[PDB]
C-alpha cells in the first residue's frame, strides 16, 4: 500500500507540544509540518529539530521560506500573518509533496491510541458499499456519538434554526456505495462547541460510545480542522476561510474551518464523495479562552451561517474534480450574496462572501500553478 | 389597606387582557396600561371593555404622557418605541401614591388567585426571618425551578461566577430583614439570557425551591416581568435606556438588568433586601428570532461582570433611595474611568458616564412632583 | 443623419423641472427617460403625461414596470430603490432601444443654449484628427476652463495627491487622431465640487471661458452624471457603481458616477476612444443639501480613490469592446483590492472592491441577455 | 516680576528647541516639555544640553508624570501616546505658581525676540481699551492675515456661520475689558481646518491686522499652538479628551477647538476677554496625512455647530474659573439630551456625558492641589 500521510499543524507555543505528538507519528513514519507565524518565538525551532534528532519527519519553514513559496506561486497577500490562517501554507506544501493523506490539527490535540494515522488513512480505501447513514432533517450531530455531560449538545458550526427539530428527525442507516474522502476524528475533555455553548452548559466529552458513521448525500454535519483527514485529492477544497471581515461592524474569526468544513463536504458530495465522523479520537485540553471574547468573534458569523448553508442546498455545482467544483462554489456563493435576505446582510455582510469567493479562487490558481 | 398597581407598556392589541384582568380585578389592585407610538387602536378599546367589567385600567396616550414629562421637566428622558416606555407607569404609580408597584410584561399571566397577595410581601417590613446566604456571593433563582433538559442561570447573571458556583456553599439562618423587592419566576419559558435559550431552550415545569430572602453580600438579577417594588424602593427602580453602542454594537434587552441590580444595591445598602419565589406566572414568551436577541444581548454581557465587580468595591452613601440612587450613579462615572478590559473601548466607558445622566434626570422628575 | 438622442433622468421630484428641460428635448426631437422611484409621488407621472400631450417624447414607466424588465434580464436584485442608482434602468432603457446618444441628467440640470442636444450628438462624429489635449501629469482639470469665484477649484473625484502638483504640469495641444465617445458637459453656477471644496470656498461658476477639449491617451479626468453625453458603444462601461459599502465602518455616498466616469473613460482609452468636455453648458442650481452630511457621505470613498486611480495605471485591460474591456476592468479591481496598502484599506474596504466587480459583472450579463 | 511657563507636549528628539530656546532663555521663561511613551531617549539629552545654555527646562519622565497624576487621584485621566499629555504641563505650571501659562507645540517658533512680552498681555488687568464686535458673533482671526490664494476660517470655525458671515457688521469702540487669554497668530502654515488645507493649501505671508479684543458675545476659535492664558483662568482651559466615536467614528484634533470655546465662554461669564494677533510664531507644521486629518476631524466638525448654538442659549454660574468651568460641564450635558440632529446617535450624546465627567476630574485635580 505505502499510504503518505503528512500532519499539520501551525503554532505560536515553544514547542513543547511535541513531546505527547510526535511518538504517535514518529511510529507510523508520518510527516509532521509546523507552521509558525511572525508571533512565534524560536524555542518552537529548536523543539522540532530536537525531535527531529529522535526520529519524527518533522519540517517547521520560516516565515522567510514561506512567503517565497507563495511569492512564486503569484499569492504574495493571500495568507496573513499573525492568524491560524498560517495552517493553509502547510496544506499546501503537504499537496506539493504528493502525501495521500493530510490530518490538519491544532498544537493542543493529542492522540489517544497507537493507531491515530491507521485510523485517519479510512479517506485512502476507495469507493465500497458500506453502512451509510441519512437523516430526515438534512443534518446529523457528530456530538450525540459522544458521551457528554451535563447535557446534550450540537457541534460548533451547526445551524440554529435546524436544532429544536432536530430530535423528531429519523436517522436511518444501510448498505450502499460511498467513498470517505473527509475523516473528522472526535475529541474528549473540551469538545468542540461553540462560545454559545461552552458558555451556557460548560460541556465535557467523557468518552467515544456511538462508534463511526458515514454521512450520505444530503446529509450534513459541520467539519473543523482540529483533527480531520482530507484525502490529496479533496485537499483543494479545503482552504481555510480567511476571517476578518465585519459583519454589522464586527469582525468575524474563529469560523474558518466551519467554512473549509463545509466547502470541501458540498464539493465531495457532487463528486461522489462522503464524510466519515467518529475515529481516532484526540483529547482536547483547549488553550486558555476568553469565552466572551470568543462568542464576541463567532456571532457575527453564526448571524449568517444559517443562511448561508440553506441556500447552498438549493444551488447545485459543477465541476470534474475539487478545483473545477471548488471554483464553482465561489462564483455560487457571490450569487447568494445577492440574493440572501435577512437584517444581518448588511452591504459589508454581502461583500464578505464576494471577498472570500476571491481568495478562494486565488487559492486554487496557486494550487493550478504547482500543478 | 395596601394599594397595588400594575405596570405593563404594550403595542400589542389587548387580548392578554383577558386572562390577566381577572387575578387583578379581584383584588382591587390598578393596572396602568403604558402604549407607545407604534400601539394600534385596539389596545385602547380592550382597555375600555375591561374598565367596564370592573378593571382599574388606565392608558394613557402618547400626547398625555408627553405632557406629564414635560411638566417634569424631563421631555427627553424616555424614548418612543421603547420598552423603557414603562418608566412612565412607574412614574404615575409614585405619583398616585400606590403602595406597591408590580412590573409585569405583557404576556405574563398568573398562575394563582393570591397574585396581588403574593406580592404584598415588600410591605410587611422588617422582621426577623430566614435569610439566605451564599459563600460566593451569588444565588441562582433558577434553582427553586425544574428546569429540563439541564440546569440554568437566569439572564443577567455573571458569566465568571457560573462554573465555581456548584461548590458554593448556601447557608439559611434567622436575621432581621425588611423585603422591599420581591422577583416573582416564571413556568414554561424561563427568563434566561439568549446565550442559554440558544444552547439548551429551557423549559420550566414547576416551582419547587419555595421562596428565600437574600443576604446581604449575596446577589441575583431581578428583572421587570414579574416583580413587586415598594414605593419607597421605586425611585432605584428606574429602566434603564438601551441603545448605547458598545464597539459599535447597540445594547439592548438589560434595561432591566441593570435595574434590578441597581434597586438590589441601594435596597441593601439601607438595610433592606430582594425576594425570590412566588407568585409564579406562567410565560408563553413572544416570538423572538433567537440570534437577534443574542446580537443585542452580547454589549452588555461584555461589560456586566465588570461592573458587578467593581459595584462591590464601591461603598454608597443616601439616607432614602433618591440619595442612595443618586449616589450610585456618581459610583457608576468612577468604575467607568477605572475599569480596564479589552470590552472597555471608549463608547463602553461613555455609556455608563450618559446612564448616570439620565439616572439623576429620573431621580430630579420625581423629585419634582414630591 | 438622423442621431437619435434619448435624456435619462432619475427623479423623486414633482416633475416641475420639467417646464424648463423638456423645450430644449422637444424641439430636438430626443426621448426623455424618466425613472421614478418608490419615495416618488403620482404628480411626476402626471407632469410627464402634460409633457407628452406637448410634444415631448417622454416615458416615465413605474417600478413595477422596472421591476418586471429587470427580472426578465435575471438581475431582480441588481438595482436597489430608493436611490438614484435607477437610472442605470434608464441607461437600459435608452440602450435596448437603440438610441445613439444616451444623456445622463440630474433633474436639476437646465441646458442653458438651444444647441443642446447637438452639441452632445458630438459623440458619433467618429474618429478624425482633430486637436488633442495632454498633461504631463496626467490630470486635467476641466474647471479651470470655467471663470470660478472666488478662487480655482477642481472637479468632484479629482485626485488629491496630484493637486498640489497640478500647477506645475504642462498642458500641450496637438493634431492627432481621436474617437469622442463620451462628452461631459460643463455647468454655470454651482459647479460639480466635492463638499471638501464647497464647504471650504462655495465656489460659483460664472462663465464657459476656456472652450471645448478632448483628452489624450493617459490624461485623465472625472465625469459625473450630471450632463454627459455617452455613444451607445460606450454605455456597457457607464454602470453607475452601486453605493453604501462601508469603509472603515462608514457608508459611502455621492460617488457612483466617479467611478462610472473613470470606468467609461479607462475602458474608452483602452479601445482607442476619448472623452471630451466643454459644451454643452447647463445651468446647476444644486438641489439643498446639508454640505456637513455630504461631506460624511464623501468621505469614505475619498480615502480611497486615490490609491484605485493610482493602480488602474499600471493595470493594463483587455477586451474587444466595452462588454469585454468592462468585464476585465471588473476583474483588474478584484487584484488592486489585495495588492493595495494603507490605512483606509480595511476588509471592508477591499470587500467593496470585490462586490462591485460582481455587480458589473451583473451589469453587463444583462446587456447580453437583452443583445 | 510678570512670570511665564512655556508648555510644549513632543514625541521628537528635541531639535525644535534650538530655535526656541533663545526667545525663551533671554527671558528668563520656564519651559516644560511632556514626554510621552513614545518619546525616544534624544529629547531628555537635548533638554539637559539648552539647561546648561540657561535654558530654565524640565521634562518630567512619564514615571514622574504618573506619580504625580496618582498624588491627585486622577491616575487614569491623562491618557499615553496622545498630546493630551500637555496637560501635565499646565498642571504643573499651575501647581508653581506661574503667571502666564503659554501653550505651544514643538513645531511653532516665535518670529520676534518679544515673544514673552507680548503674551504678558493677559496680567495687564481691566481697562477701558478698544474691543472689537461682530454683529453675527463670530469673527475670523484669519483676516488678520495676509492668505492666499483665498481668505480662509480657522480651525474650530463654525461651518453654519461662513456665508453670512462676509455681510456681518463689525464695530469697534471703547469699552473695559480683562484680557486674560491671548491667542497668538501664525505665519506660514495657518491653522485651519482639514478642509479647508485639503481645498485651497492657504499660505499665510504676513500679519496685517494688528491685534483685537473681542466683546461679549463675539467669538473665535482658540488652538493650544500659541497661546498664553492667565493662572486663574488655566482652570477652565483642560485639553479634552479625543478618541470618542461619533457614528462610530473616532474623533481627532480637536481637544484644543473645545478648551479654547471652554475657557472662552468661561471667561466672558466672568467679563474677561480673549485676544487675537500678536506674538506671531512661524509654523512649519509637521507632516500630515491630509485625508488621515479630514477622517479624524469630521466626527468633531460634525457635531460643533450644534454644540456652540446651545453654549449661546445656557447662562453659566460660578464665581472663579473653577465653578464656571464645573458649571459648563453640567450645561454641556443637559445639552446633550436636548440636541436634535442626524449626527446626534446614542454615542455622540454619550461624547458630551463623558467629557463633562473628565472636566470635573481635572478641576478635581486642582482643587486637590489648591
Ligand atoms: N500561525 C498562528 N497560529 C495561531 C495563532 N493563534 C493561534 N494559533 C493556532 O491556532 C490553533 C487553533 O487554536 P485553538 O485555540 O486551539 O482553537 P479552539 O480550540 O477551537 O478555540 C492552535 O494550534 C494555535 O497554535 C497566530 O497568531 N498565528
Ligand atoms: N412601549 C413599547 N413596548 C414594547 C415595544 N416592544 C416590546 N414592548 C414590550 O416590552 C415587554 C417585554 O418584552 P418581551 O418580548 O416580553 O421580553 P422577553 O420576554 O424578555 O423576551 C412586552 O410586554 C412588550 O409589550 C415597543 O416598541 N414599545
Ligand atoms: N430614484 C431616486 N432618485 C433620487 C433619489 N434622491 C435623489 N435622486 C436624484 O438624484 C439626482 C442627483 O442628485 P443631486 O442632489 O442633484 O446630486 P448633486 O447635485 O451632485 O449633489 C437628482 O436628479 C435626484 O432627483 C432617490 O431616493 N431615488
Ligand atoms: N505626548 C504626545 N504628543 C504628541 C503625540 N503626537 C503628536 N504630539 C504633539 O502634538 C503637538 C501638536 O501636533 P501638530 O502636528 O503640530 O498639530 P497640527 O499642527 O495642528 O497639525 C506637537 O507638538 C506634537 O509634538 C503623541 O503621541 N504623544
Ligand atoms: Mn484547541
Ligand atoms: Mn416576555
Ligand atoms: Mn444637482
Ligand atoms: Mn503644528
Amino acid at each position: 500500500r505505502d499510504i503518505s500521510t503528512a500532519v499539520v499543524v501551525t503554532t505560536i507555543s515553544d514547542g513543547g507540544f511535541l513531546d505527547r505528538l510526535a511518538p504517535a507519528l514518529r511510529d507510523a513514519g508520518a510527516r509532521l509540518i509546523v507552521i509558525p507565524d511572525r508571533n512565534t518565538g524560536p524555542a518552537l525551532f529548536a523543539a522540532c529539530e530536537r525531535h527531529r534528532r529522535l526520529g519524527l519527519d518533522v519540517v517547521c519553514p520560516s516565515v522567510a521560506e514561506q512567503q517565497d513559496l507563495l511569492e512564486r506561486l503569484a499569492v504574495p497577500d493571500l495568507i496573513p500573518y499573525h492568524s491560524d490562517n498560517r495552517r493553509n501554507v502547510g496544506y499546501l506544501m503537504a499537496w506539493m509533496e504528493g502525501f495521500d493523506v493530510i490530518v490538519s490539527m491544532d498544537d493542543d490535540n493529542l492522540p489517544t491510541t497507537d493507531d491515530f494515522v491507521e485510523r485517519h488513512q479510512v479517506v485512502c480505501q476507495g469507493p465500497r458499499t458500506q453502512p451509510v447513514t441519512a437523516s430526515s432533517d438534512g443534518w446529523f450531530n457528530n456530538c450525540a456519538l459522544l458521551e457528554v455531560e451535563p447535557t446534550e449538545v450540537f457541534p460548533r458550526g451547526f445551524p440554529f434554526h435546524a436544532r429544536p427539530a432536530h430530535a423528531q428527525a429519523r436517522t436511518s442507516v444501510c448498505e450502499r456505495p460511498a467513498d470517505v474522502r473527509i475523516n473528522a476524528g472526535l475529541w474528549l475533555g473540551d469538545p468542540d462547541v461553540d462560545a454559545i455553548t461552552r458558555l451556557a452548559v460548560r460541556p465535557n466529552a467523557l468518552a467515544h460510545s456511538g462508534g463511526s458513521v458515514v454521512l450520505a448525500e444530503g446529509t450534513w454535519c459541520p467539519v473543523n480542522s482540529q483533527n480531520t483527514a482530507v484525502h490529496r485529492d479533496a485537499l483543494p477544497a479545503y482552504y481555510f476561510l480567511r476571517m476578518g471581515q465585519p459583519v454589522d461592524g464586527v469582525p468575524m474569526e474563529r469560523f474558518g474551518d466551519i467554512f473549509s468544513g463545509y466547502f470541501v463536504q458540498v464539493c465531495a458530495q457532487h463528486l461522489g464523495h462522503a464524510v466519515r465522523f467518529g475515529d481516532p479520537v484526540v483529547e482536547h485540553p483547549r488553550n486558555e479562552h476568553d469565552l466572551l471574547d470568543d462568542l464576541h468573534k463567532e456571532v457575527p458569523a453564526v448571524r449568517l451561517l444559517d443562511d448561508i448553508l440553506d441556500h447552498l442546498r438549493d444551488h447545485p455545482l459543477e465541476g470534474g474534480d475539487y478545483l473545477e467544483t471548488y471554483e464553482s462554489l465561489s462564483y455560487a456563493l457571490q450569487e447568494i450574496a445577492e440574493r440572501v435576505n435577512g437584517r444581518a446582510w448588511s452591504p459589508d455582510a454581502r461583500a464578505f462572501l464576494h471577498r472570500s469567493a476571491h481568495l478562494m479562487r486565488s487559492w486554487t490558481g496557486a494550487l493550478r500553478t504547482v500543478a
